[PDB]
């Protein structure tokens, strides 16, 4: 596109911040309203155009419900059409929380930390679940959150590319793999839970340094789960269309893994040992460091294990995770 080039008298273009499946994102300075800004220039071709027309839709009837909880969400401030491209002005945010985790050598940040992120995304998914937003993100991940300023830890999620209200689904195949619902493996008909099953992953991961289910494809996926949290329940299994993709029926009524050629046994990976809730933290590199006592451990691990709950009927719902243990002073 070019530093310097200067768009109907508005906008002067100044370097690329991002990339995405979806077209580009630039910095630009708006001389109207006197600030830089973020432009997302979506691709012109059919697919992606009609995929950010949805992304818009989303945005705009997120920006129509003024109320506390609507500010851990980049603020879209407009949106044009042009050279047949659809743009999307926001505001500027900083680097992404996986940038964050590079940035510790992906040794992962304070249980303190992750707590302040914790409780802004929380809320912003409180926000999603408004009734008449009923909002999945389906794409949440550390790329996806960025920090509101290098200088602090406020947050903000962004790309709502992929994302549907609840009953308006396109896709049976959406999120990245290491952050997707065992609802979205299985096939199933999903609803808001599925963020919430991610940002479960999220958390032990900006603490970890590193992914907790790393699956090299859906099979790898689904098996990393199963070694942490054992073989999904019977219930969700028989209602599953892909069940039969990763587990086999036995005449019982009971479930297991289908085996390939040569992971630990169901349910032996343990969250309380991946955590180092009784050793320290992860690798024990926070043995001795205030806020990472294993009281302070323990409420952790439990807010996490609600939020990986196989069963999106139970798994833990924002509101109620933002009056978990875990966030009392
Ligand atoms: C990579 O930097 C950004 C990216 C976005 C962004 C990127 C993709 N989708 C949305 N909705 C927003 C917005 C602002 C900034 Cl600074
Ligand atoms: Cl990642
Ligand atoms: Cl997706």
């Amino acid at each position: 596109v070019k530093n310097g080039e200067k768009w109907m008298d508005r906008y002067e273009i100044d370097s690329l911040i991002g990339k995405g499946s979806f077209g580009q994102v630039v910095k630009a300075y708006d001389r109207v309203e006197q600030e830089w800004v973020a432009i997302k220039i979506i691709k012109n071709k059919k697919a992606f155009l009609n995929q950010a027309q949805i992304e818009v839709r989303l945005l705009e009837l997120m920006n129509k419900h003024d109320t506390e909880m609507k500010y851990y969400i980049v603020h879209l401030k407009r949106h044009f059409m042009f050279r047949n491209h659809l743009c999307l002005v926001f505001e500027m945010l900083s680097y992404n929380l996986y940038d964050l985790l590079r940035n510790t050598n992906f040794r992962g940040v304070s249980l303190n930390l992750t707590r302040k992120f914790a409780q802004q995304m929380c809320t912003a998914l409180l926000f999603l679940a408004t009734p008449e937003l009923s909002i999945i993100h389906c794409d949440l991940k550390p790329e996806n959150i960025l920090l509101c300023n290098p200088k602090r830890s406020a947050i903000k999620i962004v790309d709502f590319g992929s994302s549907c209200q609840l009953g308006q689904r396109i896709y049976q195949y959406i999120q990245s793999r290491f952050y997707r619902s065992p609802e979205v493996l299985l096939g199933m008909p999903y609803d808001l839970a599925i963020d919430m099953w991610s940002l479960g992953c999220i958390l032990v991961e900006m603490h970890t340094g590193e992914p907790l289910f790393s699956g090299a494809n859906e099979v790898d996926q689904m098996n990393k789960i199963v070694e942490v949290l054992g073989i999904p329940p019977a219930h969700i299994l028989d209602q599953a269309p892909k069940a039969r993709k990763f587990f086999e029926k036995l005449p019982d009524g009971t479930w297991n893994l289908k085996k390939t050629k040569d992971y630990k046994p169901p349910g032996t990976r343990k969250l309380h040992n991946i955590l180092g809730v009784e050793t320290g933290g992860p690798g024990g590199r926070r043995a001795g460091e205030s806020g990472h006592t294993v009281a302070d451990y323990l409420k952790f691990k439990d807010l996490i294990l609600r939020m990986l709950d196989y069963d999106p009927k139970t798994r833990i719902q924002p509101y109620y995770a933002l009056q978990h243990s875990f966030f009392k002073k």
